[PDB]
């Protein structure tokens, strides 16, 4: 109401400056509860991280956030949360952030404002059936497919939509590269206000974190989640 199809994409960071989605989609962005960028007047970073399944890594990511105190926001899917509830208790109880990613990962153009609600409430329902807790709602889309119509329609329904500004190839199991691809991409692409997206299933990419993270603080960033991110600039 439009509907139409429209990924999440970019022309990647450059010289550590904040990309820019376009005036188009910066209008749309603006339009209705959606973001990609925190604070860009500021060296500050926020994790966040999308989790559809496991692959035996994501307790050490959570192990390196704790040792660097840093707060992320995950993405869950409804086969994650069903198939880890003990590290979605312990996303929970270690004081992250837990995000909408969907129930089922459709692709949520083509369901109607009733399948949405369904799609979204579920992960929640889980989430708390395990927590009995429940975050300030956050949504990603799935595989970062949206329209005019799931914004407002999703707005409706209470949550902020959350896109990115940073994200690299860490998601291809038949080819992990390893800990300098990604603490490079890590490094290489930062910039004030950034928004990181990150899976924790490639070989060794808690430990790329681990580095990037230390080395990001020594060049004097300071990485806050994304609730901190709405509240700061509420004010």
């Amino acid at each position: 109401v439009p509907n139409e199809p429209i990924n999440w994409g970019f022309k990647r960071s450059v010289n550590h400056q904040p990309p820019d989605a376009g005036k188009q989609l910066n209008s749309l962005i603006e339009k209705y509860d959606a973001f990609y960028l925190g604070n860009t007047k500021e060296k500050t970073i926020y994790l966040t991280f999308d989790n559809g399944y496991e692959n035996g890594y994501t307790p050490k990511v959570l192990d390196v956030l704790k040792k660097h105190r840093v707060t992320g926001t995950f993405f869950v899917t409804g086969h994650f949360v069903k198939d880890q509830p003990q590290l979605i208790k312990r996303m929970s109880d270690e004081g992250h952030i837990i995000g909408n990613h969907s129930f089922h990962h459709p692709d949520l153009t083509t369901k109607t404002a009733d399948q949405i609600q369904d799609e979204l409430d579920s992960v929640n329902e889980e989430v708390y059936k395990i927590t009995g807790k429940q975050d300030n709602l956050y949504l990603r889309p799935p595989r970062g497919v949206f329209s005019e119509y799931v914004l407002k329609e999703t707005k409706r329904l209470g949550y902020q939509t959350v896109f990115w500004s940073v994200a690299f190839v860490d998601w291809k199991i038949n080819n992990q590269k390893g800990k300098k691809y990604a603490y490079d991409h890590m490094i290489k692409q930062a910039h004030p206000g950034a928004i990181y997206l990150l899976h924790t299933v490639s070989r060794d990419n808690a430990e790329a974190l681990d580095d990037a993270i230390t080395d990001l603080k020594k060049q004097g960033y300071t990485f806050k989640s994304i609730d901190d991110l709405m509240f700061e600039k509420e004010m």
